[PDB]
């Protein structure tokens, strides 16, 4: 060992992005510490389980699609295959096969922090039951997300 890559948090194979340029194609997001954001069939969204090894992959419901848009807005497809739209009660769902308002994004990136932030002008995050819904404008210390980009690299 005593080689690899430092500075960035990388696991397996997923870096984390520096920013929006940078954010493109399957990615990975992380609300909680182990955790991942999982879809449900019925239409609906919550924690997953963590994981218990250090280096080690997210499942493939878990991983998500981004594709850049306009005005630094991403798109997000679920594993299933579907588009993560926000529901009028606020609740992040994947129910679409296209790319509406509710599925449409904006990343933020200040002082290294990072939030998913919703069409509503409105962050996201999950509760301890599963409920993941989406939050007041502002941003926790938990409402902070680890953004993994697993795309090719240059190394």
């Amino acid at each position: 060992g005593s080689s690899g890559s430092s500075g960035l948090d990388i696991v397996g194979i997923w870096w984390t992005v520096s920013n929006f340029g940078e954010i493109s194609g399957t990615i990975a997001i992380e609300m909680d510490k182990g955790a991942y954001i999982h879809a449900l069939d019925n239409g609906l969204f919550t924690l997953g389980a963590p994981h218990r090894e250090v280096d080690e992959g997210p499942s493939p419901p878990e991983q998500f699609t981004a594709v850049k848009l306009s005005d630094s807005r991403i798109a997000l497809k679920s594993g299933y295959g579907k588009y993560l739209g926000i529901n009028s009660d606020g609740l992040v769902v994947g129910r679409s096969d296209a790319i509406g308002p509710r599925e449409q994004w904006e990343p933020v990136f200040q002082d290294g922090k990072m939030a998913l932030l919703a069409s509503n002008s409105c962050f996201i995050r999950c509760n301890e039951a599963g409920d993941i819904e989406a939050k007041n404008k502002t941003a926790g210390e938990e409402e902070m997300i680890k953004i993994r980009s697993c795309a090719e690299r240059e190394t």
